[PDB]
């Protein structure tokens, strides 16, 4: 049973390959630095169950995948733009950089779904979970740029999520915040921070960062389709920060 | 381990304790059926792995369940309104009508929770899944007044879990609608009402209704608390009718 | 042209009255204290065009409206809760108190809705507006009672708007936070508390207080019924605190 | 007193530019037909109040519109995409079509509005007012490439009035759905086709098409700033459809 990852190692990458290698699926993994041959064969290495596509195309991982098995069962879009980007202010922000947030948050996913459909369809449904932030749903003063490109993948989730579902094709979108991986939350800045520390006794309910196995347990919960009448919706994984 | 699930012979009754019995809980169930002691030995008869209560009043089931074991990890506040009243309309209702909708589905749980903080929290924590309604969020027509008192519970969840989440006290508000259940979707409405199917072919993506394992499996999944940064939020069980 | 505006001297009502008044409306009036003679005199003499109700039943005060023109163009339902219990915890709370946490934001506008379809429907049509509060649809922590009987009365508006813009009732529900009123940010809390001057400049954009006046223009405007098409819906007045 | 109106002959332009300019505004007006000196002068004689831009790139409109004036009170970023591009299914559309989805109804207003910042703070303030649509906050079926597209857009207004509003540079969203315009709904469309005569019956509350000038009037009454609270907020313009 094969399931996809992409940008594998970042953001939620480690979580979700983690949870899913645990619960038993072989996971075909996307990353830009797999381009390279030798980063693909360290990290089979250092991930039993995997394997690390070439492939860099969005709309092209999908046919990669299928050459290790028969079907996708479950596909994590799990799509990111590094820190500091994340904070791009209005003013003084490049045309370029507007278009890169537009292009790795919301394109990219698009293309990847889009390439998904007669496969997944066609194998009798899958589960296809986006990893987004919280601001895709609620807005945050310093995520004026990022919030609109994670916004419009939430709403082609709850948009596709209204015909495709039909297909068996399950769409769920994930909005983290506040959440322990290496793209935002790295445990090196929670441990020399005490400013991060301070932010969440003041704003997560939980009173901690969401630790990455939660994030998986989520993950492989969903990829079970055990509870599919949630299907196509936004769930927040901020500790009780959203709503 | 034990559970405590209220109005057991109603609504996402069933469902939840099949489930969670089914996961080696210890089911403490109330209903108001069991003011009878027969109807209790029945009860237990035909559900094993759980212990009816004779206790009625909402702000005693906690103790009454405390009887059985020395903590509780897991409360569903499973609240409903017998049909029709659920689609009592505003013009021509009485009051009374209207402050029992406030007292089944608002101020019993509040009563229920209220009880609860001060036991799961010297017990280190649990969580509280209250079971309501998917107009707790987004508007029906014919449901003006079922409405409001779902949208006041769904709204207790969202509010105390910024504070009780602190405690390990998790809250979590359940939305369904096209839920097959005994209080208002049952089978044999599905059997033999065309109007059904045709607004489920109509209305919700997932095309079928969402079945009472699949409601057990969500319950029975935040109750294992794996995935404790989604606490605080209301999910829909609409099988894609919401958003 | 008659409008009806309820506990005209707390919270919203000083803003709705003086800004329907300033309109050209004749503003009938209801609160708690005109059970006595001296304080309707007094409120007349002080607000002028305004007409003081001695009524004090939800269900009566359209009736009694009546008694002073052909019909009510508008109904400005302001209601609200005794300061301070609006900050009334979860736990340790009377059952009472909760009683009448419902009861003033929930009951008490329902059946005064309820008592003026017939009426507004014979007329051809009306506004009606709920001064609810921002908690009516986003948390926060120290409202956790207060907070789902306002979500009760938003829910009200969005449901009941359903049916009721068919007979040209048209519903609307405004949810302030840091809105300059006697009630809950009185002109005294802002003098004399540098800890709200504090929590406003860090959490309110707009940074300041929202002013009567400009309550009372959104309440002018709807009233007008001159974007009849925005009806049904709950409208954020907190400078950008929400969403 | 000056306001900015883009894609004029489209959308929500006509009625902006009838109600703007009734209002006292000279309204400086942006159209891909401009781009011809023809239709700028048939424009400028058929539309007294107004003045034809020449201009087509989003961050040179501000620059533009500042030739004729001392400072922008209000802009009306209406933006649009062609019907029946609107609605494009995800399956088979080009990438072309998915790529001008996001440039013209939310790269073009990104630009137009960071290039309007400076400007409108050095002169105190002004409104932003962005036409998107119903699917900007909630889902259809049949929009999901167009609902993306929205979403982030209302996204931008939300997050980016964050910081704004102390600028006195007042952001809104408006979204509609069954409103009478020349891109989605003309009037020949409501003559001439029963079918959208009854799903209006079926799913509109208020039972009609949202008027021209009720999208006037809610433009005239933002642009005044009399309601400065409701800033950075999404206003559904549905006749009820929403929420």
């Amino acid at each position: 049973v094969i399931a996809l990852v992409t940008h594998a190692r970042h953001f939620a990458g480690p979580a979700a390959v983690e949870a899913l290698t645990q619960d038993g699926y072989t996971v075909v993994c996307h990353d830009a630095s797999f381009a390279d041959a030798a980063e693909r064969q360290r990290f089979e290495s250092e991930n039993p169950g995997t394997i690390a596509l070439a492939e860099q195309k969005p709309e092209r991982l999908v046919d990669a995948t299928l050459q290790h098995g028969e079907a996708i069962d479950t596909i994590v879009s799990n799509d990111y733009i590094p820190r500091p980007m994340n904070r791009l202010p209005l003013e003084g922000t490049s045309e370029a950089d507007i278009r890169q947030m537009f292009e790795a948050l919301s394109i990219f996913p698009i293309l990847l779904l889009q390439s998904a459909i007669a496969p997944l369809r066609a194998a009798g449904g899958a589960s296809v979970i986006f990893i987004t932030s919280s601001v895709g749903k609620k807005p945050l003063a310093y995520n004026p740029l990022y919030g609109p490109a994670r916004a419009a993948t939430v709403a082609l989730v709850e948009s596709a999520a209204k015909t495709l579902s039909r297909d068996g094709i399950l769409l769920y979108a994930i909005g983290p915040n506040f959440f322990n991986n290496p793209t935002y939350f790295p445990t090196s800045d929670w441990e020399n921070n005490p400013e991060l520390r301070e932010r969440v006794d003041r704003d997560v309910p939980l009173g901690r960062l969401g630790r990455p196995d939660e994030m998986g347990a989520l993950i492989t919960f969903l990829a079970s389709r055990r509870a599919a009448p949630i299907v196509g919706q936004f769930f927040a994984f901020t500790g009780g920060y959203l709503p």
